[PDB]
């Protein structure tokens, strides 16, 4: 019955009910997954959000940045889902960027510690979480990650377009390590979805050039899209990513799929 | 239970049991689906091919050059499923290229007529099916055609190369046209599978240079795939055509998803 | 101080002074290059247009769909430019496309037979003509096709998208062929110029959506561009072709140069 | 007679005759561009190469992690050239990746510290040196850096691919800053040339399973490219960056032109 019957997934990066990451965890429960659940910093909080998924989660801590629990991490994973049992899938649903490498501020007044730091969070994290994950993987598993595609500039993005461009290289070589246990890499290019990171690109803060060039490249994307976008649900991205984790995309990895409505395929 | 539980869908492309289009219609049928069939030419050899997937399933010839199958095609299918009743899904597992335009020939020496053929046959006639059968789809349905990676260069393969180059530009087309439908459109770019299209490649006749090319080509999938290519099993690709005709790539349209062991993101 | 002193170059395409080819050839002329030209059908009319070239240049027939004028081709720029003497230079800049398959008129309603004409003569005849010129072409020769970015789909283009489509995969095999013969093969893709190809694409005739589109189209390309588009000069386009006819790209080939102020760079 | 007659021209990244700078130095000079060069770390030593050139240029040190050099350097290059007169072109032809993100070294093993290291000066640095230099830049000039095609993982190059797959898009976005003075901003992908950092990949040492695998990836290449490619030769590279520099690609910025053979445009 269900399309994730029975498989054990590790979901990181949810933050509040708008989370890409809290769709794709709802999606992969309803279809009968069991998951573990990773949450940084505001963990009281998370678990406030996680309570309301469709069943019970463990909740676990990481830092991407942290070495101590990156190294913990399979030992924590496998106490929470017993000795003898591993995971089937993995999702890195994560990143960051300091507000000087995105919105408003210019471009080149980016500090190298602050681009550093969003690299650090949204690309080399997803060989980091494949490295302390694939030693407790099942072969036939999927490791999937978000991306937006950074193939053309655009306004605002910024440094975050410079680390997930960094994201995609990085998941092609995860695909050539993942191999060897039987495991495909894959990331999800999503088009625009309003969460709280969505929110962070200004600053927030208001009526500047940058906050208006973004509403007109969000509004492209529903005009450009075959079957329209609807940045208000995340549940088609949520599909797209349980297509992957399941064994309905056996032949695909080191790969992008697109979630964006068909957006990026059309010019105007 | 089943991925496709309840959906209609018509696949062509069926000529033998190593037919990609053999696959997709078993598993399909293994996935609850309910079939219509096209064959082209040699309909009652199709049939005791056809006779052999799990279920019954009405078998209709269609000859993508023919204007006047093409026009009563939608009218034949509503007959055969039921006054009331439409398609949920259509696959094109269908190509020709006539032997001047590939293998040995030299790629200069290939005659227009003989190119226009094949692009016909290959390419056009994915538009030609959407057009006679999106007028008896259902929203959320979905198009799916096969394509092989054509973005670079390669041996032997020659005009085929070109006329997926066109494939491509058109499902890009077809895919605007569907939307105002609520259907998708979409390619899985397959590894080489043992089919009988891939033994007229040379014209199978034998120890020429371009006969090498080939098999040095097709060793290079398994080679290069992380996860490995097995060019006798065709189930992988099928499967990622009922990934794509399923409701959980619901935002992917005018798009390509590889199904090829990831090859075509590796270069060594 | 000629970046194209002493070369023999063929020019195709000039219909009027708006040509893209017109200033490829002037530009071409300026930089010390040694023309001949080809034209199709209004010969007296394209005669007195190539009149006003900064140099003289002998003129010649040539309908790419006609299989005489091919096969006496060599042999009659032979007969222009001297016994002994060989091309270094090909510029095909060429194509065409009924009016059923492009503007308003549905992209479903296209004939095959009006679709297979402009693929004729847009995308196979760059073979045809690479076929008929190789053997009078000089080791470190250069080929040059002209292309319109047909990644993406987009309204109006239609047909001629499919089209470029398969002339970028001709290209690739083209330059398989060319390096036998030491020649290179490049395509060259604009941005928008205002000829007279481009005032065909809706039939001109008016106030229809389709004309709005492509206006809307159109403009994006100045604001995309970081450096701005002027679609009343051609010359930047013109250098670009002449910077591929030179020795400057001498490791370049199968490939695309676009002369499009970085346009394709950039999402807005 | 000279392609780049009375440009003024930074080149940073010499440090043996070997080096891809250096040729670019080189032909840059016979074309008549006048040179400013910078030198990493070992001065004494790269002025005894650089005295091998043509013609004398200044030379000034330029660590790009060293933010106080950054800082002078428009005040070092003004001085070297004259006040009153402006840069017309700069080539970055730079990178670094600590040993353990290169070769043999398994990828998952590479510290954050180096990798960020490698990114900082292999992509980033290409907008701090945009940043430093604009501003004493001529309109219609020239920001070139060098690349290596990242779009396919591959052997051995492992995080240094990361760092030019960042490099890409960090280029794109130099390119909208950089429109802004009427400069274009662009990178030429290289195919294998034998230089000094091309020897530190495996970190020489030897016969271990990656320097076999690179062995074979670099004999792939003249195979692949329809107009053979020479490692031993670095001219091709150096021409096809000084057509960059000049006047004769004028509306191609954000982009990448690849000095490969054509190698990258087919598969076989
Ligand atoms: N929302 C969109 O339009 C969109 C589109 C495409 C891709 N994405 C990507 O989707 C992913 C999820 O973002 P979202 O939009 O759902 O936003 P969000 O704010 O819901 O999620 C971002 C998550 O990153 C986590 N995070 C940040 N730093 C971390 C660290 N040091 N260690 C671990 N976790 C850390 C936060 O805790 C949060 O849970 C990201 O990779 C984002 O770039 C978003
Ligand atoms: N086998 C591979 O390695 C491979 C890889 C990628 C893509 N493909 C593509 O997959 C599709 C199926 O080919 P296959 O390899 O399974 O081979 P095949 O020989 O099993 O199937 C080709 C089908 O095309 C049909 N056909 C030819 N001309 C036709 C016409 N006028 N009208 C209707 N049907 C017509 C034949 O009847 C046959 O059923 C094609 O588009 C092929 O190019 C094949
Ligand atoms: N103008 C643009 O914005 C633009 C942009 C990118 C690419 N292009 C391409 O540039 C090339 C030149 O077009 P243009 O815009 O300068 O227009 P045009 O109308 O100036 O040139 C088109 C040429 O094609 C010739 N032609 C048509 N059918 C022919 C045949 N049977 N044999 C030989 N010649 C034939 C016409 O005689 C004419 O000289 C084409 O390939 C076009 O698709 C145009
Ligand atoms: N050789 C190839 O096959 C090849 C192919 C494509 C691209 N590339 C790229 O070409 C460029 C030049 O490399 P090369 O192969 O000619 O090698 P090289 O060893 O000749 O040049 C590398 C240069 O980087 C400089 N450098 C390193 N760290 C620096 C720093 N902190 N600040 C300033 N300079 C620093 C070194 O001083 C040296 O001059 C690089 O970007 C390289 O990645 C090389
Ligand atoms: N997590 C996270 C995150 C960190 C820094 C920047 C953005 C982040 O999440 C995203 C949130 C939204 C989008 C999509 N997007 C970009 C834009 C405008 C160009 C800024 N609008 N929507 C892409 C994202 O990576
Ligand atoms: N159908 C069909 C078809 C028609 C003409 C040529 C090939 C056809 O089917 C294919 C069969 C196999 C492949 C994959 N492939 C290509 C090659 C060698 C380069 C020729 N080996 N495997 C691709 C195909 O389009
Ligand atoms: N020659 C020629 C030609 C033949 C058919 C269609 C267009 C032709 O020339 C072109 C003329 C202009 C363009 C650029 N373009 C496309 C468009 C709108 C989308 C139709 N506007 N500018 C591309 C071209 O191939
Ligand atoms: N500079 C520099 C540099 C720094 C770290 C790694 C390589 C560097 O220069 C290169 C030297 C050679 C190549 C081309 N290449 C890669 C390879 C094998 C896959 C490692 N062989 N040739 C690409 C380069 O970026």
């Amino acid at each position: 019955t269900g399309l994730l019957d029975g498989k054990r997934i590790l979901v990181s990066g949810i933050i509040t009910d708008s989370s890409i990451a809290f769709h794709i965890a709802r999606v992969a429960q309803e279809q009968g997954a069991q998951l573990v659940l990773t949450g940084f910093d505001r963990l009281r909080l998370i678990q406030r959000i996680t309570d309301r998924l469709p069943a019970k989660a463990p909740l676990l801590e990481l830092d991407v940045q942290n070495e101590e629990h990156l190294a913990s991490l399979a030992g924590r994973v496998t106490e929470a889902i017993g000795a003898g049992n591993k995971l089937d899938g993995v999702v890195h649903s994560i990143g960051f960027m300091p507000q000087t490498g995105m919105g408003i501020n210019p471009f080149f007044d980016a500090p190298y510690a602050d681009v550093s730091k969003g690299i650090h969070i949204s690309a080399y994290s997803y060989a980091s979480m494949a490295k302390a994950l694939l030693p407790i993987m099942n072969p036939g598993g999927s490791i999937v990650g978000m991306d937006f595609d950074p193939s053309r500039a655009m306004p605002a993005y910024n440094w975050m377009t410079v680390a997930k461009s960094a994201l995609e290289s990085v998941n092609r070589f995860v695909a050539r390590e993942a191999g060897k246990y039987g495991v495909r890499s894959n990331l999800v290019a999503a088009g625009p979805i309003r969460t709280l990171a969505m929110s962070a690109i200004v600053g927030g803060a208001l009526g500047e050039e940058a906050g208006a060039q973004i509403q007109l490249l969000e509004e492209g994307w529903d005009q450009r899209a075959p079957i329209g976008w609807n940045m208000k649900d995340a549940t088609p991205v949520a599909k797209t990513v349980c297509a992957l984790l399941s064994d309905w995309l056996p032949a695909t990895t080191g790969d992008i799929i697109y979630a964006d409505g068909g957006a990026h395929t059309q010019l105007l």
